[PDB]
């Protein structure tokens, strides 16, 4: 990337004493950041929030230049304890720089958690680091973790940071408080068609004028090919698709991920727009009211609101604490004006409520409006306040030496009753799910889409045995490599073992890949197919019990032979379960102590004999 000029000096020229970065991948720290930046202005400062991959962070050394300067950084972990993409370098120049940060006040929050081994890797090491480069530290290093409540953690950190912060230099909780907003509204009563966006992520009508390299910024639209029930009984919906990727000159390994942008259920969008009565297909554009900001929109303007809502914002989430605090405002009846306000509390009643009755219940804006009736926000401004509609993520299921031109997608679709007493759909699932490749050529059924290149990966050599332990969607990137593995054995290559630890409730009700499993096991491609069948019987038959089963064997092929070990599928309870049997097995024929099973077992890991691809 290119990098933007010093940020010490756009600080300077703009009057801001405070820059908060962020390593964020999904937007949770992205936002963050900004709600620190925004809250400087109640405490006599100014701040400005900041993406650190776009700077020099050795410009840190000038900071001091500025007086009663300080600098935050949010900092979200992601594969195993690395950094954000975007925090790669700042990371890569952290550990190799000798820079001298002496003046250079600073604080870190840390997005990480515990179903990770690392957990917030990324941000303990900022702290420690910038201490070690001579900065000195103005408030404790925050800890946040997803698996329970990280909007919570911030707001416990963030109400004692900024006492903290004024205390140290000697400020006045100056703006208190005044609703204050981002941009600025202009309606558009002309507008040529061709300058009104749709949907499109990056350049103007790039959706219709497709141009590689096509990525995050720039989606290709691959043609839905095939799009199939995957399980056998009615209980749930379980699909696999087949995306036509031809001629995007995108490249892609078993193993990696594909992503997509997704459309929002237009019924939701058209309640939105009644409930507040407003016009949705108004042709708008939110103006940045910094006019020295780089981001000149909150999404691609000009557009419609019904396009914004569509396309460009998350409707379905449960709102935050700050976007329910700043839309107490609009709510006419005092004790919902008051609920509002209070959701933003680090403790008592209006916390509880918040965890409950918003994210417990799942509430998604909706069902807020539709709950607290008097709460009639304008339209622009909730548009403003309403993160960005994210990319969804799924393990390609297929592999790039079989299948080159198509990337395939195994998921199940999302749908559940959630406490607040509606059904919730999944949005990029129930979207997917409605795909139809039409017909020939009657229709196109496209899917905006690019590749992230993971690291779960077969073994280079042929080989390598091959351990796989994927139930339910885990078996998605498994597909791909035994695809792969079939073929390297129909290549004539001399392939070790190949074995599938794989699991579903029944066989006749959602065994994935029923048949093309049993067609690779008959031809040899899979040296075992293990299936546990957790429904069958009175107990539980889990893949970790096929495991335990074979366990003499495993650990043949795992200190013997050198086989690579893959989990994949659910993060919080099978992974974990799974990586704990396989202590046992090493413990028990080491032998040796738990303990050392465990770092025996954390080592495979480092020497990427032990891969995850797992989600929650
Ligand atoms: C690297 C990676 C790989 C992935 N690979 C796959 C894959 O191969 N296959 C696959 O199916 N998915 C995969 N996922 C999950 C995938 O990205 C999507 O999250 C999933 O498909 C649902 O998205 P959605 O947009 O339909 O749901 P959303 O609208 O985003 O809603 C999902 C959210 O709803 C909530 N939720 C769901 N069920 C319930 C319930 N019963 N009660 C309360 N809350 C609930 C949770 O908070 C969940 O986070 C992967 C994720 C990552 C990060
Ligand atoms: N937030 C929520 O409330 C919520 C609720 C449901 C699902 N989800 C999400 O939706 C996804 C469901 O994915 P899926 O369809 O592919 O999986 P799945 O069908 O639910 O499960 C696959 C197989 O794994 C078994 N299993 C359950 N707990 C296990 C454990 N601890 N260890 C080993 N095996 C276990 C299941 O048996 P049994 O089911 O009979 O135990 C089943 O046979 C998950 O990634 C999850 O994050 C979320
Ligand atoms: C694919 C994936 C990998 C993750 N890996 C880690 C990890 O190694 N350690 C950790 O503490 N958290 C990990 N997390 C959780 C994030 O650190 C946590 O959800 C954070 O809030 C995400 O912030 P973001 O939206 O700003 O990127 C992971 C999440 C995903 C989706």
């Amino acid at each position: 990337p290119v990098k933007e000029s010093s940020f010490v000096e756009k600080m300077k020229k703009t009057g801001r004493n405070i820059i908060v970065f962020y390593g964020s991948q999904t937007g949770t720290a992205e936002e963050f950041a900004n709600r620190l930046s925004k809250d400087a202005h109640r405490y006599g400062m100014r701040g400005m929030s900041a993406d650190p991959e776009e700077y020099d962070l050795a410009d840190l050394s000038s900071l001091p230049e500025i007086d009663k300067s300080l600098v935050v950084f949010c900092m979200a972990t992601y594969g195993e304890g690395d950094p954000t993409d975007n925090a790669q370098d700042f990371y890569d120049w952290l550990q190799e720089t000798d820079v001298d940060l002496t003046g250079v006040k600073f604080a870190v929050f840390g997005l990480g958690n515990k179903t990770y081994e690392h957990f917030n890797a990324m941000g303990k090491y900022v702290d420690q680091r910038l201490e070690q480069l001579g900065a000195q530290r103005i408030f404790e290093l925050g800890l946040g973790d997803d698996d329970g409540n990280l909007e919570e953690d911030f707001i416990t950190w963030r109400e004692q940071f900024w006492p903290a912060v004024c205390e140290f230099f000697g400020v006045e909780a100056t703006g208190e408080e005044s609703s204050i907003r981002q941009y600025e509204l202009v309606v558009h009563e002309d507008m040529d068609v061709a300058k009104v966006y749709t949907g499109e992520m990056g350049r103007l009508k790039s959706y219709e004028n497709q141009k590689p390299p096509f990525d995050a910024k720039n989606p290709f639209l691959a043609a839905v090919t095939a799009n199939r029930k995957l399980n056998q009984g009615t209980e749930r919906h379980l699909m696999h698709l087949e995306l036509d990727i031809s001629d995007s000159k995108i490249r892609y390994e078993s193993g990696d991920h594909v992503a997509v942008y997704p459309a929002n259920d237009s019924a939701l969008v058209n309640q939105i727009g009644e409930i507040l009565g407003a016009d949705l297909d108004v042709i708008m554009s939110l103006n940045n009211l910094d006019e020295e900001s780089n981001k000149k929109h909150p999404f691609p303007c000009p557009t419609t609101y019904r396009t914004a809502l569509t396309y460009y914002l998350d409707i379905t989430n449960p709102p935050r604490t700050n976007v329910l605090y700043e839309l107490a405002q609009y709510a006419s009846e005092p004790s919902e004006q008051e609920h509002l306000h209070k959701m933003a509390s680090s403790s008592g009643e209006g916390k509880e409520l918040y965890l409950s009755w918003v994210v417990e219940a799942r509430r998604h804006i909706l069902a807020i409006l539709q709950d607290y009736p008097s709460l009639r926000p304008p339209i622009d401004h909730l548009c403003e306040l309403l993160p960005r509609l994210q990319a969804r993520y799924y393990a390609i299921a297929s592999s790039s030496k079989v299948h080159p031109n198509s990337v395939h997608i195994c998921a199940v679709a999302v749908e559940y009753e959630a406490k607040s007493g509606r059904v919730n759909k999944g949005v990029a699932t129930s979207w997917l799910r409605a795909k139809e490749p039409a017909g020939e050529n009657g229709g196109r059924a496209l899917v905006p889409m690019f590749v992230r290149k993971s690291q779960f990966r077969l073994p280079f050599k042929s080989t390598t045995p091959v351990i796989m332990v994927g139930p339910g969607t885990g078996i998605a990137p498994f597909m791909g490599f035994i695809q792969e593995r079939a073929w390297l054995r129909e290549q004539g290559k001399e392939v070790g073992e190949t074995l599938l630890y794989y699991g579903c409730r029944r066989s006749d009700e959602d065994y994935l890949y029923r048949e093309e499993l049993a067609r690779f096991h008959k031809d040899g491609a899979l040296t075992q197919l293990n299936v546990a069948f957790s429904r069958e019987q009175a107990h539980k038959v889990y893949v970790q019990h096929l495991l335990k089963r074979d366990r003499e064997h495993l650990w043949k092929l795992i200190h013997e032979g050198g086989a690579h070990i893959y989990v994949a599928g659910d993060a919080r309870n099978m992974a974990k379960d799974v990586q704990n049997t396989f202590y046992d097995i090493v413990a028990e024929f080491g032998p040796m102590e738990h303990t050392q099973a465990v770092d025996y077992v954390k080592k495979l890991m480092t020497k990427g004999r032990y891969s995850l691809n797992v989600w929650s």
